[PDB]
Protein backbone atom coordinates (compact mmCIF):
# COMPACT_ATOMS: atom_id res chain seq x y z
CA UNK A 1 0.00 0.00 0.00
CA UNK A 2 1.07 3.78 -0.31
CA UNK A 3 2.61 3.67 3.16
CA UNK A 4 4.37 0.59 2.58
CA UNK A 5 5.40 2.24 -0.61
CA UNK A 6 7.91 4.68 1.93
CA UNK A 7 9.61 1.47 2.79
CA UNK A 8 11.84 -1.60 1.83
CA UNK A 9 9.73 -4.48 0.88
CA UNK A 10 10.92 -8.01 0.22
CA UNK A 11 9.95 -11.45 0.48
CA UNK A 12 12.07 -14.56 1.16
CA UNK A 13 12.35 -17.18 -2.11
CA UNK A 14 13.92 -20.12 0.38
CA UNK A 15 14.39 -21.20 3.83
CA UNK A 16 18.28 -19.87 2.99
CA UNK A 17 17.69 -15.76 2.37
CA UNK A 18 18.52 -13.37 5.53
CA UNK A 19 16.36 -10.58 5.50
CA UNK A 20 17.97 -7.21 4.27
CA UNK A 21 18.89 -5.19 7.51
CA UNK A 22 19.69 -1.36 7.49
CA UNK A 23 23.90 -1.63 7.64
CA UNK A 24 25.33 0.75 10.67
CA UNK A 25 28.02 2.98 8.53
CA UNK A 26 26.11 6.18 7.12
CA UNK A 27 25.59 5.82 3.42
CA UNK A 28 25.48 2.28 4.07
CA UNK A 29 21.92 1.35 2.57
CA UNK A 30 20.54 -2.15 3.14
CA UNK A 31 22.89 -5.21 3.93
CA UNK A 32 22.65 -8.11 1.19
CA UNK A 33 23.34 -11.55 2.22
CA UNK A 34 24.53 -14.83 -0.24
CA UNK A 35 21.70 -17.56 0.62
CA UNK A 36 24.42 -19.94 -1.10
CA UNK A 37 28.08 -20.86 -0.77
CA UNK A 38 30.50 -19.85 -3.68
CA UNK A 39 34.20 -20.37 -4.76
CA UNK A 40 34.98 -17.66 -7.17
CA UNK A 41 38.34 -18.80 -9.16
CA UNK A 42 40.75 -16.02 -10.62
CA UNK A 43 39.37 -14.23 -14.00
CA UNK A 44 35.45 -15.90 -13.42
CA UNK A 45 32.51 -13.97 -13.33
CA UNK A 46 29.74 -15.40 -10.43
CA UNK A 47 26.23 -14.61 -9.95
CA UNK A 48 25.65 -14.43 -5.74
CA UNK A 49 21.59 -15.65 -5.27
CA UNK A 50 20.08 -13.47 -2.27
CA UNK A 51 16.72 -15.48 -2.77
CA UNK A 52 15.00 -12.15 -1.55
CA UNK A 53 12.44 -10.24 -4.05
CA UNK A 54 12.82 -6.41 -3.21
CA UNK A 55 10.47 -3.74 -3.40
CA UNK A 56 12.05 -0.50 -3.37
CA UNK A 57 10.83 2.32 -1.56
CA UNK A 58 9.81 5.61 -3.59
CA UNK A 59 12.55 7.90 -4.60
CA UNK A 60 14.90 5.02 -4.74
CA UNK A 61 16.87 4.36 -7.53
CA UNK A 62 18.65 1.14 -6.34
CA UNK A 63 22.22 0.62 -7.51
CA UNK A 64 24.53 -2.38 -5.65
CA UNK A 65 27.52 -1.34 -4.18
CA UNK A 66 30.55 -3.76 -3.17
CA UNK A 67 30.29 -4.58 1.05
CA UNK A 68 33.56 -2.49 1.22
CA UNK A 69 36.16 -4.67 2.41
CA UNK A 70 35.59 -6.79 -0.84
CA UNK A 71 35.95 -4.30 -4.08
CA UNK A 72 39.22 -4.00 -2.16
CA UNK A 73 40.04 -6.74 0.26
CA UNK A 74 40.04 -9.70 -2.26
CA UNK A 75 40.20 -7.90 -5.47
CA UNK A 76 36.39 -8.21 -6.86
CA UNK A 77 34.51 -6.20 -8.76
CA UNK A 78 30.37 -5.66 -7.52
CA UNK A 79 28.48 -4.99 -10.65
CA UNK A 80 26.19 -1.90 -9.89
CA UNK A 81 23.72 -4.33 -11.44
CA UNK A 82 21.24 -1.43 -10.77
CA UNK A 83 17.27 -2.70 -9.33
CA UNK A 84 14.46 -1.25 -11.22
CA UNK A 85 11.49 -0.20 -9.41
CA UNK A 86 9.33 -2.96 -10.60
CA UNK A 87 12.17 -5.86 -10.37
CA UNK A 88 10.73 -8.98 -8.43
CA UNK A 89 12.96 -11.63 -9.69
CA UNK A 90 15.72 -13.05 -7.10
CA UNK A 91 18.29 -10.43 -6.42
CA UNK A 92 21.74 -11.78 -7.19
CA UNK A 93 25.04 -9.73 -7.12
CA UNK A 94 27.37 -10.24 -10.00
CA UNK A 95 31.39 -10.30 -8.50
CA UNK A 96 34.30 -10.85 -11.08
CA UNK A 97 37.61 -12.24 -9.24
CA UNK A 98 40.05 -10.27 -10.94
CA UNK A 99 42.98 -11.54 -8.11
CA UNK A 100 45.26 -14.67 -8.42
CA UNK A 101 44.16 -16.23 -5.27
CA UNK A 102 40.20 -17.78 -5.72
CA UNK A 103 37.53 -16.09 -3.59
CA UNK A 104 35.39 -17.53 -0.97
CA UNK A 105 31.62 -16.54 -0.23
CA UNK A 106 29.64 -18.78 2.54
CA UNK A 107 26.11 -18.75 2.67
CA UNK A 108 24.97 -15.63 4.95
CA UNK A 109 27.92 -13.26 4.04
CA UNK A 110 27.29 -10.12 3.50
CA UNK A 111 28.26 -9.65 -0.11
CA UNK A 112 26.97 -6.12 -0.97
CA UNK A 113 24.81 -2.82 0.07
CA UNK A 114 21.60 -1.80 -1.51
CA UNK A 115 21.94 2.20 -2.08
CA UNK A 116 19.40 4.50 -2.93
CA UNK A 117 20.39 7.13 -5.70
CA UNK A 118 17.47 9.91 -6.16
CA UNK A 119 14.76 9.56 -8.50
CA UNK A 120 14.22 13.09 -9.64
CA UNK A 121 16.91 15.95 -9.56
CA UNK A 122 16.04 18.93 -8.70
CA UNK A 123 16.30 22.27 -10.83
CA UNK A 124 19.46 24.41 -10.40
CA UNK A 125 18.83 28.18 -8.48
CA UNK A 126 21.74 30.78 -8.89
CA UNK A 127 22.54 33.09 -6.03
CA UNK A 128 24.88 35.80 -5.25
CA UNK A 129 26.40 34.01 -2.23
CA UNK A 130 25.03 31.59 0.05
CA UNK A 131 23.71 31.73 3.44
CA UNK A 132 24.13 28.22 4.87
CA UNK B 1 11.94 28.45 6.00
CA UNK B 2 13.41 25.93 3.54
CA UNK B 3 11.67 27.90 0.23
CA UNK B 4 14.29 26.75 -2.30
CA UNK B 5 15.79 23.81 0.16
CA UNK B 6 14.14 22.06 -2.73
CA UNK B 7 16.72 22.83 -5.49
CA UNK B 8 20.17 23.01 -5.81
CA UNK B 9 21.29 26.61 -5.03
CA UNK B 10 24.83 27.76 -5.75
CA UNK B 11 27.00 30.59 -6.30
CA UNK B 12 29.97 31.73 -8.49
CA UNK B 13 33.16 32.42 -6.50
CA UNK B 14 34.72 33.85 -9.91
CA UNK B 15 33.59 34.64 -13.64
CA UNK B 16 35.65 31.08 -14.34
CA UNK B 17 32.94 29.26 -13.09
CA UNK B 18 30.03 27.79 -15.29
CA UNK B 19 26.56 26.82 -13.68
CA UNK B 20 26.33 23.06 -12.51
CA UNK B 21 23.36 21.90 -14.89
CA UNK B 22 21.54 18.67 -14.73
CA UNK B 23 23.42 15.82 -16.98
CA UNK B 24 21.41 13.75 -19.33
CA UNK B 25 22.18 10.45 -18.81
CA UNK B 26 19.74 8.30 -16.34
CA UNK B 27 21.38 8.90 -12.45
CA UNK B 28 24.15 11.64 -13.46
CA UNK B 29 23.13 14.45 -11.13
CA UNK B 30 24.49 17.46 -11.75
CA UNK B 31 27.01 18.27 -14.20
CA UNK B 32 30.84 19.73 -12.41
CA UNK B 33 32.60 21.85 -14.54
CA UNK B 34 36.50 22.88 -13.84
CA UNK B 35 37.66 27.01 -13.78
CA UNK B 36 40.90 26.42 -14.30
CA UNK B 37 43.65 24.24 -16.60
CA UNK B 38 45.44 21.44 -14.79
CA UNK B 39 48.33 19.06 -16.10
CA UNK B 40 48.23 16.21 -13.59
CA UNK B 41 51.13 14.13 -14.41
CA UNK B 42 51.50 10.34 -13.61
CA UNK B 43 51.17 9.63 -9.66
CA UNK B 44 50.39 12.88 -8.49
CA UNK B 45 47.19 13.77 -6.98
CA UNK B 46 44.98 17.47 -8.40
CA UNK B 47 42.44 19.53 -6.44
CA UNK B 48 40.15 20.87 -9.69
CA UNK B 49 38.22 23.99 -8.39
CA UNK B 50 35.06 24.47 -10.01
CA UNK B 51 35.05 28.25 -8.23
CA UNK B 52 31.29 27.39 -7.22
CA UNK B 53 29.78 27.06 -3.47
CA UNK B 54 26.59 24.42 -3.05
CA UNK B 55 23.97 23.98 -1.03
CA UNK B 56 22.62 20.39 -1.52
CA UNK B 57 18.41 20.06 -2.19
CA UNK B 58 16.77 18.31 0.66
CA UNK B 59 17.29 14.46 1.10
CA UNK B 60 20.69 14.52 -0.87
CA UNK B 61 23.91 13.10 0.63
CA UNK B 62 26.02 14.41 -2.12
CA UNK B 63 28.90 11.83 -3.76
CA UNK B 64 31.31 13.42 -6.09
CA UNK B 65 31.06 10.24 -8.71
CA UNK B 66 33.59 10.23 -11.84
CA UNK B 67 32.95 11.08 -15.58
CA UNK B 68 32.20 7.97 -17.35
CA UNK B 69 34.84 8.25 -19.70
CA UNK B 70 37.11 9.99 -17.02
CA UNK B 71 38.15 7.53 -14.36
CA UNK B 72 38.04 5.14 -17.89
CA UNK B 73 39.91 6.89 -20.79
CA UNK B 74 43.04 8.59 -18.78
CA UNK B 75 43.07 6.05 -15.41
CA UNK B 76 41.56 9.17 -12.94
CA UNK B 77 40.58 7.89 -9.68
CA UNK B 78 37.86 10.15 -8.63
CA UNK B 79 37.33 10.51 -4.78
CA UNK B 80 33.74 10.66 -3.90
CA UNK B 81 34.65 13.71 -1.81
CA UNK B 82 31.52 13.76 -0.27
CA UNK B 83 30.09 17.26 -0.44
CA UNK B 84 28.11 18.26 3.65
CA UNK B 85 24.88 20.35 3.79
CA UNK B 86 27.23 23.12 6.00
CA UNK B 87 30.16 23.01 3.32
CA UNK B 88 30.19 26.19 1.76
CA UNK B 89 33.58 26.35 0.69
CA UNK B 90 34.76 26.33 -3.29
CA UNK B 91 33.62 23.06 -4.14
CA UNK B 92 36.90 20.80 -5.58
CA UNK B 93 37.30 17.19 -7.20
CA UNK B 94 40.22 15.09 -6.35
CA UNK B 95 42.26 13.71 -8.91
CA UNK B 96 44.72 11.30 -9.13
CA UNK B 97 47.13 10.13 -12.31
CA UNK B 98 47.61 6.47 -11.81
CA UNK B 99 48.28 5.94 -15.67
CA UNK B 100 51.87 6.83 -17.64
CA UNK B 101 50.74 9.37 -19.51
CA UNK B 102 49.75 13.08 -18.07
CA UNK B 103 45.91 13.91 -18.01
CA UNK B 104 45.07 17.31 -19.40
CA UNK B 105 41.97 19.83 -17.52
CA UNK B 106 41.21 22.52 -19.51
CA UNK B 107 38.90 25.55 -18.12
CA UNK B 108 35.25 24.23 -18.63
CA UNK B 109 35.97 21.11 -19.06
CA UNK B 110 33.25 18.53 -17.02
CA UNK B 111 35.08 16.48 -14.34
CA UNK B 112 32.62 15.25 -12.31
CA UNK B 113 29.37 14.69 -11.36
CA UNK B 114 27.54 15.37 -8.17
CA UNK B 115 24.87 12.15 -7.44
CA UNK B 116 22.32 12.69 -4.73
CA UNK B 117 22.38 9.73 -2.28
CA UNK B 118 19.01 9.02 0.07
CA UNK B 119 19.39 10.76 3.72
CA UNK B 120 17.37 8.43 6.06
CA UNK B 121 16.91 4.57 4.33
CA UNK B 122 12.92 3.52 5.30
CA UNK B 123 13.35 0.63 7.41
CA UNK B 124 12.42 -2.96 5.82
CA UNK B 125 8.75 -4.75 6.10
CA UNK B 126 8.55 -8.51 5.06
CA UNK B 127 5.65 -9.75 3.20
CA UNK B 128 5.30 -13.07 1.73
CA UNK B 129 5.12 -12.24 -1.67
CA UNK B 130 5.36 -9.27 -3.36
CA UNK B 131 4.12 -9.23 -7.53
CA UNK B 132 0.39 -9.72 -6.06
CA UNK C 1 81.64 -5.60 -10.50
CA UNK C 2 80.29 -7.67 -14.21
CA UNK C 3 78.96 -10.69 -11.53
CA UNK C 4 77.23 -8.25 -9.12
CA UNK C 5 76.14 -6.38 -11.86
CA UNK C 6 74.42 -10.00 -12.09
CA UNK C 7 72.44 -9.11 -8.69
CA UNK C 8 70.02 -6.53 -7.10
CA UNK C 9 72.64 -4.73 -4.83
CA UNK C 10 71.19 -2.34 -2.29
CA UNK C 11 72.85 -0.11 0.29
CA UNK C 12 70.82 1.42 3.54
CA UNK C 13 70.80 5.06 3.69
CA UNK C 14 69.42 4.84 7.71
CA UNK C 15 69.18 2.29 10.43
CA UNK C 16 65.52 2.24 10.03
CA UNK C 17 66.17 0.03 6.30
CA UNK C 18 65.01 -3.40 6.20
CA UNK C 19 66.88 -5.01 3.33
CA UNK C 20 65.27 -6.29 0.26
CA UNK C 21 64.57 -10.27 0.37
CA UNK C 22 63.00 -12.42 -1.98
CA UNK C 23 58.90 -12.97 -1.74
CA UNK C 24 58.13 -16.75 -1.35
CA UNK C 25 55.12 -16.35 -3.96
CA UNK C 26 55.72 -17.32 -7.99
CA UNK C 27 56.24 -13.87 -9.66
CA UNK C 28 56.60 -12.08 -6.19
CA UNK C 29 60.26 -10.69 -7.20
CA UNK C 30 62.09 -8.36 -4.34
CA UNK C 31 60.17 -7.02 -1.12
CA UNK C 32 60.38 -3.56 -0.12
CA UNK C 33 59.30 -2.54 3.02
CA UNK C 34 58.68 1.05 4.66
CA UNK C 35 61.49 2.61 6.95
CA UNK C 36 58.46 4.86 8.61
CA UNK C 37 54.90 4.86 10.13
CA UNK C 38 52.51 6.62 7.83
CA UNK C 39 48.87 7.45 7.98
CA UNK C 40 47.20 8.07 4.66
CA UNK C 41 44.13 10.02 5.28
CA UNK C 42 41.43 9.42 2.17
CA UNK C 43 41.58 11.22 -0.91
CA UNK C 44 45.58 11.72 0.24
CA UNK C 45 48.45 10.86 -1.86
CA UNK C 46 51.71 9.08 -0.03
CA UNK C 47 55.55 8.69 -0.55
CA UNK C 48 56.29 5.95 1.57
CA UNK C 49 60.30 5.81 2.01
CA UNK C 50 62.01 2.33 1.83
CA UNK C 51 65.36 4.13 2.79
CA UNK C 52 67.11 2.29 0.34
CA UNK C 53 69.21 2.32 -2.51
CA UNK C 54 69.14 -0.28 -5.13
CA UNK C 55 70.95 -1.18 -8.60
CA UNK C 56 68.44 -3.14 -10.62
CA UNK C 57 70.25 -7.11 -11.74
CA UNK C 58 70.93 -6.62 -15.61
CA UNK C 59 68.17 -7.72 -17.73
CA UNK C 60 65.59 -5.78 -15.10
CA UNK C 61 63.15 -3.33 -15.76
CA UNK C 62 61.96 -2.85 -12.89
CA UNK C 63 58.79 -1.75 -11.48
CA UNK C 64 56.79 -1.40 -7.90
CA UNK C 65 53.59 -3.62 -8.02
CA UNK C 66 51.16 -3.71 -4.77
CA UNK C 67 52.03 -5.61 -1.83
CA UNK C 68 49.07 -7.83 -3.10
CA UNK C 69 46.86 -7.33 -0.06
CA UNK C 70 47.19 -3.96 -0.31
CA UNK C 71 45.87 -2.65 -3.79
CA UNK C 72 42.77 -4.54 -2.92
CA UNK C 73 42.66 -5.12 1.25
CA UNK C 74 42.85 -1.20 2.03
CA UNK C 75 41.99 0.38 -1.52
CA UNK C 76 45.30 1.83 -2.52
CA UNK C 77 46.59 2.64 -5.81
CA UNK C 78 50.68 1.76 -5.50
CA UNK C 79 52.05 3.33 -8.54
CA UNK C 80 54.69 1.32 -11.05
CA UNK C 81 56.81 4.36 -9.93
CA UNK C 82 58.95 2.66 -12.31
CA UNK C 83 62.67 2.21 -11.51
CA UNK C 84 66.00 3.69 -13.52
CA UNK C 85 68.65 0.80 -14.00
CA UNK C 86 70.84 4.23 -12.82
CA UNK C 87 68.29 5.48 -10.21
CA UNK C 88 70.49 5.83 -7.09
CA UNK C 89 67.72 8.15 -4.88
CA UNK C 90 66.15 6.59 -1.90
CA UNK C 91 63.29 4.00 -3.01
CA UNK C 92 59.77 5.78 -2.47
CA UNK C 93 56.64 3.95 -2.79
CA UNK C 94 53.55 6.07 -4.50
CA UNK C 95 50.41 5.48 -2.04
CA UNK C 96 46.92 6.58 -3.13
CA UNK C 97 43.61 6.51 -0.80
CA UNK C 98 40.77 5.55 -2.85
CA UNK C 99 38.76 4.63 0.36
CA UNK C 100 36.75 5.88 2.67
CA UNK C 101 39.15 4.59 5.94
CA UNK C 102 42.14 6.08 6.90
CA UNK C 103 45.05 3.46 6.02
CA UNK C 104 47.94 2.90 8.79
CA UNK C 105 51.51 1.63 7.34
CA UNK C 106 54.04 1.35 10.27
CA UNK C 107 58.20 0.58 10.12
CA UNK C 108 58.82 -2.50 8.83
CA UNK C 109 55.74 -3.05 6.89
CA UNK C 110 55.64 -5.02 3.61
CA UNK C 111 54.77 -1.73 1.43
CA UNK C 112 54.97 -3.16 -2.43
CA UNK C 113 56.88 -5.47 -4.42
CA UNK C 114 59.73 -5.10 -6.71
CA UNK C 115 58.88 -6.96 -10.28
CA UNK C 116 61.37 -7.11 -13.03
CA UNK C 117 60.23 -7.06 -16.40
CA UNK C 118 62.55 -7.71 -19.91
CA UNK C 119 64.72 -5.16 -21.11
CA UNK C 120 64.92 -6.28 -24.49
CA UNK C 121 61.72 -8.23 -26.32
CA UNK C 122 62.94 -10.98 -29.09
CA UNK C 123 61.98 -10.60 -32.07
CA UNK C 124 59.13 -13.14 -33.45
CA UNK C 125 59.22 -16.43 -35.44
CA UNK C 126 56.71 -18.12 -37.17
CA UNK C 127 56.23 -21.83 -37.76
CA UNK C 128 53.24 -24.28 -39.02
CA UNK C 129 52.44 -25.97 -35.87
CA UNK C 130 54.13 -25.40 -32.20
CA UNK C 131 56.21 -28.32 -30.94
CA UNK C 132 56.45 -27.98 -27.17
Amino acid sequence: AEESRKRLRFARLSEHATAPTKGSERAAGYDLYSAYDYTVLPMEKAIVKTDIQIALPSGCYGRVAPRSGLAAKHFIDVGAGVIDEDYRGNVGVVLFNFGKEKFEVKKGDRIAQLICERIFYPEIEEVQVLDD
